[PDB]
């Protein structure tokens, strides 16, 4: 399970992030969806859906993923 606050490496090519947002998008396609938030500009949006905030975001930093495509694990970022 996915949890808000989750760190995460998220398909495709292990883009590192944080879980912002769990939970069904209409405006999507059905079923549920992932907000990420990324530590690099590599995400698809910036945490809208056809201008409709859904999670705060910066553009570019943010994508909905499905869940198959989010691995949760401990991602801090690096630092030393």
């Amino acid at each position: 399970t996915i949890h808000v606050g989750d760190r995460c490496l998220c398909r495709p090519g292990d883009r590192l992030g944080s879980v912002r947002f769990v939970g069904r998008v209409a405006s999507l396609k059905p079923g549920y969806w992932v907000g990420v938030e990324f530590d690099e500009p590599v995400g698809k949006g910036d945490g809208t859906v056809k201008g409709t905030r859904v999670f705060q975001c910066q553009p570019n930093y943010g994508g909905f993923l499905r869940p198959d495509q989010v691995e949760v694990g401990d991602f801090p970022p690096e630092v030393f």
